[PDB]
């Protein structure tokens, strides 16, 4: 239908690379002698000049920026990042693919008052990943991710980075960050605040930046496929612009939790809110050519219900070198690694489904508001558990995100007959898209560590109001590793604090050298992360 925001000039705007965000310094963690390495993220105010001819547009980021700066840590390194609020509303930070304790998880009622900081203490022990990190705050999620709370994490490996895989991080191994936005004719965002059913947008963005174009070089690139969007999901495919409808192959070799086992072949890939898949496309084949990264219509091939709207078939362009400046040494390895799958189970699966009751979006008949009811499952941890996620509507798609854990896809119906499981679904997963009239079993570990945990769909307007609830992942209570500290993930010791803005930005009082160390030796000594000690 009739492209509602104003006319953009398409692919005549570079892509943006978010900057690597650095560490501000780090502290000797007095448990184990090693470096904490500790952040600062101001969420603030700012504006963006979307459209070269009109007004700028609204947005509260990380660090004044949408996208957020992407972080870059090794596994191994334990990370402190103090979220500062000095924006209008509150927030509550989740990183998305973290298997952060309770209250450092994002936890939507764990809310960050403007004039409050929270520190953040995440393991990083986890299988290389794409991560990323975003507002979860309790009924503001959509808005908060939409006006630009959302940022790349991305979790490194010295094993992986032996694969030789396209490398450098906005070289050969480029963020592909996608939402989808609707603009007012003077160039401002048009608010989800009030949308109760799901915001498409109609303007597709890769790393902020409507409908950007990139030079490449005829060879291997990696690209970190995110949809960041609201509601918009993707069937995404590579097209050369001299045969627009021909899907190019490529390689899928990484899904939410990491590698797969080996790389998928893949000329279509369906992509729903919160979904990371990593991309290998090589264009040797089409040197002096212009590929365009187009998305499936009808509602993403008919899996989806998405409005579609005259440029959301286009997402960006890739301008192809005649030669490469140098050699292409990169290789993608036929076996990428041993994925850590569950032990299988045979006991029956919990049923979760995802619909309506009255004007909400609920689990179950339960809106995550009503707290008595809000609690669906305690599962004892070290337990596998299969859930069997159903979506007997049509009118409506869910990508359900299920916190702690990795799980593996076991098997999708469909009432509209439409797929099964994907190729790229092989591996380890942490959302998986309920298409329509779709039904999937997941299978995971919820391990390691007990507390107190969000699963929802990743429809923001869905998570808003109020499709959320949690499990308790328990222990008993010689369990040990300070659990009875770790578990509620309101516990006072890990909640926000106020700050004055002087004290922040002349690093003193609570922000001095001496004051972050104290903080971040108290955090580490009660040992977050000891249980995953292997
Ligand atoms: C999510 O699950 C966690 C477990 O992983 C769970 O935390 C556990 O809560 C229970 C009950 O509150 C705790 O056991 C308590 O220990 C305290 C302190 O010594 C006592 O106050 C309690 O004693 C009363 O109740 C007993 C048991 O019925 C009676 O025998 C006694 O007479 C007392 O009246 C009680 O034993 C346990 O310590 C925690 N475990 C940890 C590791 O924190 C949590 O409650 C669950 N969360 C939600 C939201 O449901
Ligand atoms: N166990 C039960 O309660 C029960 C009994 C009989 C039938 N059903 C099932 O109910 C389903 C209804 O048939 P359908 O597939 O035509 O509808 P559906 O499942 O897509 O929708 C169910 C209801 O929600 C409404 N709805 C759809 N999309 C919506 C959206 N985005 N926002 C708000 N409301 C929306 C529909 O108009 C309808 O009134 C069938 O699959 C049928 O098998 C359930
Ligand atoms: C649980 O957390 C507490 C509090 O940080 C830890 O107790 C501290 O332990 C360190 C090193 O053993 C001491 O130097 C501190 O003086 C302790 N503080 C208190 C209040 O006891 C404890 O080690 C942690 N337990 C586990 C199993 O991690
Ligand atoms: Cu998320
Ligand atoms: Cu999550
Ligand atoms: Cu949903
Ligand atoms: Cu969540």
């Amino acid at each position: 239908v009739a492209q509602i925001s104003p006319q953009y000039p398409m692919f005549t705007v570079p892509l943006p690379i978010p900057p690597v965000k650095q560490p501000r310094l780090t502290v000797t963690n007095p448990v184990n002698g090693q470096e904490i390495w500790y952040y600062e993220v101001e969420i603030k105010p700012f504006t963006h000049q979307v459209y070269p001819d009109l007004g700028s547009a609204d947005l509260v980021g990380y660090d004044g920026m949408s996208p957020g700066p992407t972080f870059q840590v090794p596994r191994g390194v334990e990370t402190v990042v103090r979220f500062i609020n000095n924006a209008e509303a509150p927030n509550s930070v989740h990183l998305h693919g973290s298997f952060s304790r309770a209250a450092f998880d994002g936890w939507a009622e764990d809310i960050t008052e403007p004039g409050s900081f929270k520190d953040y203490y995440y393991p990083n022990r986890q299988s290389a990943r794409t991560l990323w990190y975003h507002d979860h705050a309790m009924h503001i999620t959509a808005e908060n991710a939409y006006r630009g709370q959302a940022g790349l994490y991305m979790l490194t490996d010295p094993a992986e980075d032996a694969l030789n895989l396209p490398s450098g991080y906005g070289e050969f191994d480029i963020p592909m960050i996608l939402t989808s936005k609707q603009y007012t004719a003077n160039g401002n965002l048009v608010t989800t605040n009030g949308e109760l059913n799901s915001f498409w947008g109609d303007v597709i963005h890769v790393n902020g930046q409507p409908w950007p174009f990139k030079n490449v070089e005829p060879r291997k690139y990696r690209f970190r496929f995110l949809d960041a969007a609201v509601s918009r999901s993707f069937g995404l495919y590579f097209a050369d612009t001299d045969a627009i409808d021909t899907r190019l192959p490529f390689k899928v070799i990484a899904s939410d939790s990491g590698l797969l086992e080996h790389p998928a072949d893949t000329s279509l890939l369906y992509i729903s809110m919160a979904e990371r898949y990593e991309v290998v496309f090589d264009f040797s084949d089409y040197a002096g050519k212009t590929i365009e990264l187009r998305n499936l219509g009808g509602s993403i091939g008919g899996i989806g219900t998405d409005t579609d709207y005259d440029n959301t078939d286009k997402v960006m362009r890739f301008v192809v070198a005649d030669d490469t400046t140098q050699p292409d040494t990169s290789v993608v390895p036929a076996n990428l690694r041993d994925v850590p799958f569950p032990s299988p189970t045979t006991n029956t699966p919990r049923q979760f489904r995802f619909g309506r009751t009255g004007p909400t979006w609920t689990i179950n008949g339960v809106a995550f508001a009503d707290v008595q009811n809000r609690l669906l499952a305690n599962v004892p941890v070290g337990t596998v558990e299969r859930w069997e996620l159903i979506n007997a509507g049509n009118g409506w798609t869910h990508p359900i995100h299920i916190h702690l854990v990795d799980f593996k896809v076991i098997s999708r119906t469909s009432g509209n007959n439409a797929r099964t499981v994907m190729p790229y679904e092989s591996g380890l997963k942490d959302v998986v898209w309920l298409g329509r009239r779709e039904t999937v079993v997941v299978e995971a570990h919820y391990a390691p560590f007990p507390g107190v945990y969000m699963f929802h769909c990743h429809n923001l307007i869905h998570e808003d109001h109020d499709m959320m609830a949690a499990f308790n992942a328990t222990v008993l209570p010689d369990y040990g590793y300070n659990a009875t500290v770790f578990v509620d993930p309101m516990e006072e010791l890990w909640q926000a604090r106020p700050y004055e803005l002087g004290e922040f930005q002349a690093q003193s009082g609570q922000f001095s050298v001496q004051a972050v160390t104290e903080r971040i030796q108290t955090m580490a000594e009660y040992r977050p992360y000891a249980a995953a000690d292997e």
